C-alpha cells in the first residue's frame, strides 16, 4: 500500500492539512508527508527553547530566581500566574514551559536568551547553529500561535522540528546532563496525552511538547522508544486553514497520523 494515501484520507476525513515527519534510523527509512511545507510552530518551539538557554548558561543558571509582576501575564500560564510574588527560578521555567506550556514562563526565557525582539533573534540563531535554516521565532507569547496562513513568521517544517529535536534529545547538541534534563522534562509533558501518545501503544515511552493555535492548529512532537528500547523521533502538524482563525484544532487527527506511524515502525 502507501502511507500517503492513508495520510490524504485523514486530512479529506478532518477536513485539515497534516504534516509528518519521522528521520531514518539504523534500521528504518523516513516516514514523510508534506514534510517540507510551513506550518506554524505554536508552543512546539518552547523545547528547543529550554534546549538554547541550557546549551548557553552552566547548569548553576537554573537557580537564577526571575522575578515578574501579574502585567506579565500575556498568555496561558497555568504555573507563572501563581508565582508572581516568589517568581520562578530558570529551572522552574523550564518546567513549566514544556510540561504546562507555559506561556509567560517561555517569554521570559526568551528574555534570559535576550537581544532584540525580547529573545525571538536569540532563539532562531539557536536553531540556525543546529542547522535549521528554515524555522523562525519572530513573535513572543501569545502572538506567535495567531498569524494568518500565509505569514512565514514563526513557522518551522516537519522536517526541520524533527531533525532539531533529534540533535536534541538523542544526539550530541547538548552535553548528557543537560540532555537528560530535557529529555525529563518532555517525558513528564502534562498536555500530550490526546497526541501522539494516543497513537502509540501503551508498552512504548512517548514523550514530547504540544502546540496549539489559530486556524485548527494542533502541533505534537516527540521522541518515542519501542518496547526494546529502540527511539525514532515524530513530528505531527496540522492545520485548518480553510475553516476561519477560530476553526477547531483536531487533536484525534494527530492521534490517528500516529497511530499510522506506529503502525509502520512497530
Ligand atoms: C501553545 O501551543 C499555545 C498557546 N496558546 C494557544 C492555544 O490554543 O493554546 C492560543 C491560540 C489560545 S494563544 O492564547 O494565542
Amino acid at each position: 500500500g502507501d502511507l500517503a494515501d492513508r495520510f490524504a484520507e485523514l486530512e479529506r476525513r478532518y477536513d485539515a492539512r497534516l504534516g509528518v515527519y519521522v528521520p531514518a534510523t539504523g534500521t528504518t527509512a523516513a516516514i514523510e508527508y508534506r514534510a517540507d511545507e510551513r506550518f506554524a510552530f505554536c508552543s512546539t518551539f518552547k523545547a528547543p527553547l529550554v534546549a538554547a538557554v541550557l546549551h548557553q548558561n552552566p547548569l548553576t543558571h537554573l537557580d537564577k530566581l526571575i522575578t515578574y509582576t501579574s502585567d506579565d501575564i500575556r498568555s496561558i500560564s497555568p504555573v507563572a500566574q501563581q508565582h508572581v510574588q516568589t517568581g520562578m527560578t530558570i529551572g522552574q521555567l523550564c518546567d513549566a514551559a514544556i510540561r504546562y506550556s507555559d506561556g509567560t514562563a517561555a517569554n521570559l526565557l526568551l528574555a534570559d536568551l535576550g537581544g532584540p525582539g525580547g529573545g525571538t533573534a536569540a532563539f532562531t540563531g539557536y536553531l540556525r547553529s543546529l542547522g535549521d535554516t528554515v524555522s523562525r521565532l519572530d513573535a513572543e507569547e501569545p502572538e506567535l500561535n495567531r498569524d494568518p496562513p500565509g505569514d512565514e513568521r514563526n513557522t518551522t517544517t516537519p522536517h526541520a522540528i524533527a531533525l532539531v529535536l533529534q540533535q536534541l534529545v538523542l544526539g550530541n547538541a547538548l552535553p548528557p546532563d543537560k540532555r537528560a534534563l530535557l529529555t525529563d522534562w518532555m517525558a513528564r509533558n502534562t498536555t500530550g496525552a490526546k497526541r501522539i501518545r494516543a497513537g502509540f501503544p501503551a508498552d512504548w515511552k512517548v514523550i514530547d511538547k504540544t502546540g496549539t493555535g489559530d486556524y485548527g492548529r494542533a502541533n505534537d512532537i516527540a521522541v518515542v522508544w519501542s518496547p526494546t528500547g529502540v527511539p525514532y523521533v515524530v513530528a505531527v502538524m496540522s492545520d485548518r486553514a480553510g475553516g476561519g482563525y477560530d476553526a477547531e484544532p483536531r487533536e484525534a487527527l494527530l492521534a490517528e497520523a500516529a497511530t499510522c506511524v506506529a503502525g509502520v515502525l512497530a
